[PDB]
């Protein structure tokens, strides 16, 4: 499913992402925008290390979910990576929450540093009623 901006904004808020571990909703919106373009079926194979990024937040199979083919991987979210490709994003959200409970926080995603950190991210939630 490809979410519309405000549609996703409202959904994330209801799932309790606003301010989760100090991360504003606008930051989560910026992250999903640059990782998948708000697309839940997005997948990306990293030929360099044999891992795959799954779903709306492009969560990596080496640490967060199990896909069985990634060498020396763990499954910290205790989820099949398949769960991160559903239209309902409840599981992807529960896993993103797990990722940021680690010391790096939102910085775990390099794309966040390049495209979101120290920027005016208001634009991602403006006019959405959240």
């Amino acid at each position: 499913k490809v979410f519309e901006r405000c549609e996703l904004a409202r959904t994330l808020k209801r799932l309790g992402m606003d301010g989760y571990r100090g991360i504003s909703l606008a930051n989560w919106m910026c992250l999903a925008k640059w990782e998948s373009g708000y697309n839940t079926r997005a997948t990306n194979y990293n030929a360099g290390d044999r891992s795959t990024d799954y779903g709306i937040f492009q969560i990596n199979s080496r640490y967060w979910c199990n896909d069985g083919k990634t060498p020396g991987a763990v499954n910290a979210c205790h989820l099949s990576c398949s769960a991160l490709l559903q239209d309902n994003i409840a599981d992807a959200v529960a896993c993103a929450k797990r990722v940021v409970r680690d010391p790096q926080g939102i910085r775990a995603w390099v794309a966040w540093r390049n495209r979101c950190q120290n920027r005016d991210a208001r634009q991602y939630v403006q006019g959405c009623g959240v």
